């Protein structure tokens, strides 16, 4: 599922993500924006084996179990197949562990490098919300 913008930033508030550890709505579809462009079903590999899952591109070494990252954790309890769902349920629910777990969305490389410090309230201007 590719969301649109305003669509996001519906589905976000209701599970709960605006200004969850202190972040209004508009950094967290900032950040979905960058890492997914929106879709569900985004995946990345990175370098070091693990793999990036879904909206919030969220990665196997840490928070979820996909059977082929030797060493890694599954902090959030779940299949990383599950955070590519059209629903955002999994990935809302797993994004709020990290941002809770001491950096918060600097946790986020994209959200770092291409939102922080930037207009992000233009990421729900408009929305009816
Ligand atoms: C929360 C999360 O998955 N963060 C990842 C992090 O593992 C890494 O710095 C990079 C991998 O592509 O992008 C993201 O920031
Ligand atoms: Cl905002
Ligand atoms: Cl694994
Ligand atoms: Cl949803
Ligand atoms: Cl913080
Ligand atoms: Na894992």
């Amino acid at each position: 599922k590719v969301f649109g913008r305003c669509e996001l930033a519906a589905a976000m508030k209701r599970h709960g993500l605006d200004n969850y550890r202190g972040y209004s709505l508009g950094n967290w579809v900032c950040a979905a924006k960058f890492e997914s462009n929106f879709n569900t079903q985004a995946t990345n590999r990175n370098t070091d084996g693990s793999t990036d899952y879904g909206i919030l591109q969220i990665n196997s070494r840490w928070w979820c179990n996909d059977g082929r990252t030797p060493g890694s954790r599954n902090l959030c309890n779940i299949p990383c197949s599950a955070l590519l769902s059209s629903d955002i349920t999994a990935s809302v629910n797993c994004a709020k562990k990290i941002v809770s777990d001491g950096n918060g969305m600097n946790a986020w490389v994209a959200w770092r490098n291409r939102c922080k410090g930037t207009d992000v309230q233009a990421w729900i201007r408009g929305c009816r919300l």
